[PDB]
């Protein structure tokens, strides 16, 4: 019975999802944002301009100190802290209790966000990457060893809260198939992907280039994240399509942001991306379709609440493809550690005009699948 924990989510995109933890004995209430990205659980431990609340160590009776400490590097930001441990609960999760690893963050850098609400970091990826070495089990390692909560988890981001179900799937949350494809290598969510399409149009790029350094499923970044040829490849593709309407070169850098009166967005004009992704059988994969809706992220304009504004979410990457928030919105995404795959699902709260759908799709043959991971 998963009820208790649909619409346990709260945050956006542009600033992160966050689930409502406790920490501490008496339980101290965080709010923390969900990482698929990192495996480091880290929660603000000292004042900080943007922290609303933190964890006070000296309040609770068991917190146990590790005397070791810790630094955390992301594409974006940076904090380092004390590690410790104490017991650590899920309000809106399974009724549980467990003693996790925690780093209490004392100094950080362009780290927390002004605003989001958050006050630390659940990293739910697996030990390869914990700071400061894989022997740190990551929370849900722990959750995992400690109860019965069966190893998997699922997550509905909502565009514009969601549900993070830990421990299975709850169906109501999606419909039609979900559809399977490997992870990788037990680090990153590692995935690949075999084949891009524009509007039905082939990148024809070797699938390698794709999967340039990796591909990962990440909920902590909120774009769809590009290898420099492919962003180029799919910056010209987007730019072509669209072109009878004039955009700045920073707006496709995701510096500057585009309005139109309210209701006029021209949404036709801006083409879906299918990513294929490697599935569970012999040649075969599935693809995942994204709409315009989804990498045109609304931002709010507080000049005059008159047009609707979007932020272009798509940019370039340096260290592979990253499946950030707005792709994993209007999907039901299952990391199903138990078999080492990830499901997806087109969500219930799907992003959907009346003239195009977000969709998982499949099957498809694909030759070689194999060759298109980076080595
Ligand atoms: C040591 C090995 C593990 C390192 N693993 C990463 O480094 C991954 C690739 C990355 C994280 O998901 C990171 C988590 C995070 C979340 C909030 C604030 C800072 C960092 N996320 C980003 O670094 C990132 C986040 C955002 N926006 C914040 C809202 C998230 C929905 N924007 C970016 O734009 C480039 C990058």
């Amino acid at each position: 019975s998963f009820v208790e924990m649909v619409d346990n989510l709260r945050g956006k995109s542009g600033q992160g999802y966050y689930v409502e933890m406790t920490v501490g004995s008496p339980p101290q209430t965080l709010n923390i944002l969900v990482d698929t990205g990192s495996s480091n659980f880290a929660v603000g431990a000292a004042p900080h301009p943007f922290l609303h609340r933190y964890y006070q160590r000296q309040l609770s009776s068991t917190y146990r100190d590790l005397r070791k400490g810790v630094y955390v590097p992301y594409t974006q930001g940076k904090w380092e802290g004390e590690l410790g441990t104490d017991l650590v609960s899920i309000p809106h999760g399974p009724n549980v209790t467990v003693r996790a690893n925690i780093a209490a963050i004392t100094e950080s850098d362009k780290f927390f966000i002004n605003g989001s609400n958050w006050e630390g970091i659940l990293g739910l990826a697996y030990a390869e990457i914990a700071r400061p070495d894989d022997s740190l089990e990551p929370f849900f390692d722990s959750l995992v060893k400690q109860t019965h909560v069966p190893n998997l988890f699922s997550l509905q981001l909502c565009g514009a809260g969601g549900s993070m179900i830990i421990g299975g799937i709850d169906h109501s949350l999606y419909t039609g198939s979900l559809w399977y494809t490997p992870i990788r290598r037990e680090w990153y969510y590692e995935v690949i992907i075999v084949r891009v399409e524009i509007n039905g149009q082939d990148l024809k790029m070797d699938c390698k280039e794709y999967n340039y350094d990796k591909s990962i499923v990440d909920s902590g970044t909120t774009n769809l994240r590009l290898p420099k040829k492919v962003f180029e490849a799919a910056v010209k593709s987007i730019k072509a399509a669209s072109s009878t309407e004039k955009f700045p070169d920073g707006f496709w850098l995701g510096e500057q942001l585009v309005c139109w009166q309210a209701g006029t967005t021209p949404w036709n004009i801006f083409p879906v991306i299918s990513l294929y992704l490697m599935g569970e059988v012999t040649n075969q994969s599935f693809r995942i379709t994204i709409l315009p809706q989804q990498y045109l992220r609304p931002v709010e304009d507080v000049a005059t609440s008159q047009d609707d504004c979007y932020k272009f979410a798509i940019s370039q990457s340096s260290t592979g493809t990253v499946m950030g928030a707005v792709i994993m919105e209007g999907f039901y995404v299952v990391f199903d550690r138990a078999r080492k795959r990830i499901g997806f699902a087109v969500s219930a709260c799907h992003v959907h005009d009346e003239f195009r759908t977000a969709a998982v799709e499949g099957p498809f043959v694909t030759l070689d699948m194999e060759d298109c991971g980076y080595n």
